[PDB]
């Protein structure tokens, strides 16, 4: 009876493992009353037409952060990878459930004519690259594929921030056109391909945990009856979940037990001055608007919360 | 199809670990299916649990193996198996990627019973009346526990005191409970134990209580398949509701709540309940092979969250 066209932000390899799982499954339970037809990176339209053609209804949802898809809000500039944002990706819905993002958000979205359905986490920000990264002079001059926002700040690092669909990635990174990745961690870099195409991987992370979301046209979204909508949720939280463990289990077992990628460390005392220069980011963020005044708050008194709180959310 | 299901979980605990999920289970399937939920010993008492499920008297339980004392030999890993786990995504990593879950189903099926997946929830505290400072303050407490961890904690003089989770209350405030151990800051608050107790030691004795969901078997083979699934997506939702209920009102009532006074053991001292924990795994190893292989999976587990580091060791 309904049917949904979805596009995600993630390439085919990927969208196996953060999306497919949970449509697959929604699409078993509702049967004959509605299907999802999932779309991977940049198939139905491209990334910068994302926004549009669901506000347009051309595509129905979307699942992505909202750096990327450069989306109308005042909020974008916190979805993909806010620099030092989340130490931890449990803070992912902890923030929009209790500290008050899943309002804001919603209200951000509507005025534009979209449904924010549900945030949620994927994994950290690390550097893998051709070339070692021992130091941050190291990062000078390499043409690295990151998110908007995280391109922005890594800039005054010199990284040159190169922007190429997801799909045309491995090629890239094979034939040095680019000279590393910072858009991941290294669960996604074996599980697509791309450790097989670089060398090294950085320790030091600039992000604890990607923001990304579900999103639906809000016509369609009026549309549907009641059961079809908490079936819908339950599934994106679903998928949430599933990603929860699979990037805590992946991080972990890959860093210690993976032979695709060399791992290095720049020294704490040396990083100090990248956190340093996240909080002065943070500050430049929050002059631009209200909302970005308000959301960049609420990052600081979580973080000094943690802090506070101690084991085992700060050491 | 009209099932019943009994939880662990008090009425007040119950409206935030079972009630939301089990809601949306039933107005998604609507006539196809409903779910009644109970509380606490509501049907039957706690030791009467699992053989009602097993028998067919109640369809579903949500319960860690531990207090309704399970006959199988993972029975001592569930509910607050000493020093486990550090963080809740342990818990789901655990079974889904190192083997637990098809254990736990291997163990279950032979009894009768479906487990249908596993989860985390709360790191255990000490909340009591009066303050713990040192080693020697946890003697003599009679304090209200799960089985296993009980065992554990009788060796520093603890006195684990079993009683149905609704007399809890009013045991604190009135006639010798000096405390619980049963559960974190998040339920303390919520649930109104922290209105009668007065402390919160700030040194855990497990980071993640391990519970599930359980079907009687034959009702688990009944099930259409697009129900089935329904039911498997809806207590997973249940899952990822706790794990950040839990990470964030653990943290946010440590450092605003005002009715517990948070109370520390040197480490050098919480030393000694360490090194216990690790001699008491290892008598458990050795009761059964099914045990050591548990056992050993944990004891790796650790071992590589060391290796690995930030942001899972310091
Ligand atoms: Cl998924
Ligand atoms: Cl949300
Ligand atoms: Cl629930
Ligand atoms: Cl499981």
């Amino acid at each position: 009876t309904i049917k949904w066209r979805m596009q995600t932000y993630a390439g085919a390899a990927l969208a196996e493992h953060v999306a497919k799982p949970a449509i697959d499954l929604f699409n078993r339970i509702a049967g004959d009353r509605m299907q999802i037809e999932l779309y991977s990176a940049d198939q139905l339209v491209p990334t910068g037409e994302l926004f549009r053609a669901m506000q347009r209804g051309t595509i129905d949802a979307v699942q992505s952060d909202d750096d990327s898809m450069a989306s109308p809000t005042e909020v974008t500039v916190f979805g993909g990878y806010f620099p030092f944002g989340c130490r931890y990706s449990l803070d992912v819905p902890v923030l929009f459930n209790q500290y008050g993002l899943k309002e804001i958000w919603e209200e951000e979205y509507a005025k534009v004519g979209v449904k924010h359905v549900s945030a949620g986490a994927w994994d950290p920000c690390h550097f893998a690259t051709k070339e070692p990264i021992r130091s941050l002079k190291d990062l000078e001059g390499k043409r690295v594929f990151t998110f908007p926002t995280a391109g922005r700040f890594l800039s005054r690092f010199g990284v040159v921030p190169v922007t190429l669909p997801w799909e045309d990635i491995e090629v890239a990174l094979q034939t040095g056109e680019l000279d590393g990745i910072a858009w991941s961690g290294i669960t996604e870099d074996y599980t697509v391909g791309w450790a097989n195409v670089t060398n090294y991987f950085l320790t030091n992370n600039i992000s604890g945990a990607w923001i990304g979301h579900f999103f639906v046209n809000m016509e369609r979204w009026e549309e549907l009856p009641e059961d079809l909508r908490l079936l819908f949720e339950v599934c994106c939280e679903q998928s949430h979940y599933h990603r929860q463990y699979w990037y805590w289990g992946g991080e972990a077992r890959l860093r210690v037990h993976g032979d695709k990628l060399e791992l290095t460390s720049i020294p704490d005392a040396e990083w100090d001055q990248v956190e340093t220069a996240a909080q002065e980011f943070w500050d430049e963020i929050a002059a631009q608007s209200e909302t970005k005044a308000k959301v960049v708050e609420i990052f600081k008194q979580y973080n000094a919360d943690m802090r506070k709180a101690g084991r085992p959310y700060r050491y």
